[PDB]
């Protein structure tokens, strides 16, 4: 996250951090089995890390649980990220307290304005590279359908979305990845990509979560 500010711990408590001996993505927990990131992080080997704050240290809220099963989106594109989603269960249960626990499914899409938290361990330099090992966050309007698509013209499709700041300095970077994009409490949206981070007219692109929450649904009631 880039102009973002320190969360505080345990103040995200659906935030996951995908690790693969380091972390690499973020995701969301939307049940005690069941954590929503994108495809783009799928990889083998995926232990989900729940509580977090620091990432570096144990600080006593962590929950460490490997991942059982991934299931990418049956019509994940790498080459566009259209459908940028995936689906990873957890061998066993998560336990749910105060630090740990889910985020609501949408029931409806979200409109352009509306604000919305994005949470991440990525990069919070717009130049170079800095890595924080505490949760940043960052609130960010979700960007018109128009704008979005005049950014990345030939690039945005209807299951994705624009949010941040056209003028830059506030963006998701890299190792945002897969986390959260929370709107009025419920999930929106899904740290995709973008052209750098914080850059003019360049804002950041996110998967359109209501889009997909039959498939979600349908997908842990059937694994
Ligand atoms: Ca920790």
């Amino acid at each position: 996250i880039v102009g973002g500010y320190t969360c505080g711990a345990n103040t995200v408590p659906y935030q996951v951090s995908l690790n693969s001996g380091y972390h690499f993505c973020g995701g969301s927990l939307i049940n005690s089995q069941w954590v929503v990131s994108a495809a783009h992080c799928y990889k083998s080997g995926i232990q989900v890390r729940l509580g977090e704050d620091n990432i570096n240290v144990v600080e006593g809220n962590e929950q460490f649980i490997s991942a059982s099963k991934s299931i990418v989106h049956p019509s994940y594109n790498s080459n566009t990220l259209n459908n940028d989603i995936m689906l990873i269960k957890l061998k066993s249960a998560a336990s749910l307290n105060s630090r740990v626990a889910s985020i609501s499914l949408p029931t409806s899409c979200a409109s352009a304005g509306t604000q919305c938290l994005i949470s991440g361990w990525g990069n919070t330099k717009s130049s170079g590279t800095s890595y924080p090992d505490v949760l940043k966050c960052l609130k960010a309007p979700i960007l018109s359908d128009s704008s979005c698509k005049s950014a990345y013209p030939g690039q945005i499709t209807s299951n994705m979305f624009c949010a941040g700041y056209l003028e830059g300095g506030k963006d998701s970077c890299q190792g945002d990845s897969g986390g959260p994009v929370v709107c009025s409490g419920k999930l929106q949206g899904i740290v995709s990509w973008g052209s750098g981070c914080a850059q003019k007219n360049k804002p950041g692109v996110y998967t359109k979560v209501c889009n997909y929450v039959s498939w979600i649904k349908q997908t842990i009631a059937s694994n």
